[PDB]
């Protein structure tokens, strides 16, 4: 296959900033020590695109996490603070946004490119956490 849109993604990637990442656990419903123990990480990222599969991995002391989706089809993740949910992922003019479903709750994930970093914006509810990547 040639190029993708997508392949902006691909990469190996740090979280070096973090804000509001806690509120927005706490509107999840992450409990205390899930909480702590998890806003402490500094995870690796690891995007890759092949054929129409694109996979995330997620590294760090916390968890080490994967999934692979196609885009617009709908799967079963297991998240880094173990809940179990119904997600699906899309582009929305260069946007992979990820939306996050269970217990009747819903959360939505933004992984953007913004110059030279992949900047993650979580909203749950009223709630906003942006989290920002740079290339490893
Ligand atoms: O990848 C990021 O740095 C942003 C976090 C994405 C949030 N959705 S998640 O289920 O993949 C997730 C990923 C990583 C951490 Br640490 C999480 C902590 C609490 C709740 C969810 C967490």
């Amino acid at each position: 296959r040639g190029s993708h849109m997508c392949d902006a993604f691909v990469g190996t990637w740090k979280l070096v900033s973090s804000e509001n990442f806690d509120d927005y656990m706490k509107e999840v419903g992450v409990g205390f020590a899930t909480r702590k123990v998890a806003g402490m990480a500094k995870p690796n990222m690891i995007i890759s695109v092949n054929g129409d599969v694109i996979t995330i991995k997620s590294e760090s002391t916390f968890k080490n996490t994967e999934i692979s989706f196609i885009l617009g089809q709908e799967f079963d993740e297991v998240t880094a603070d173990d809940r179990k949910v119904k997600s699906t992922i899309t582009l929305d003019g260069g946007v992979l946004v990820h939306v996050q479903k269970w217990d009747g709750k819903s959360t939505t994930i933004k992984r953007k490119r913004e110059d030279d970093k992949l900047v993650v914006e979580c909203v749950m509810k009223g709630v906003t956490s942006t989290r920002v990547y740079e290339r490893a």
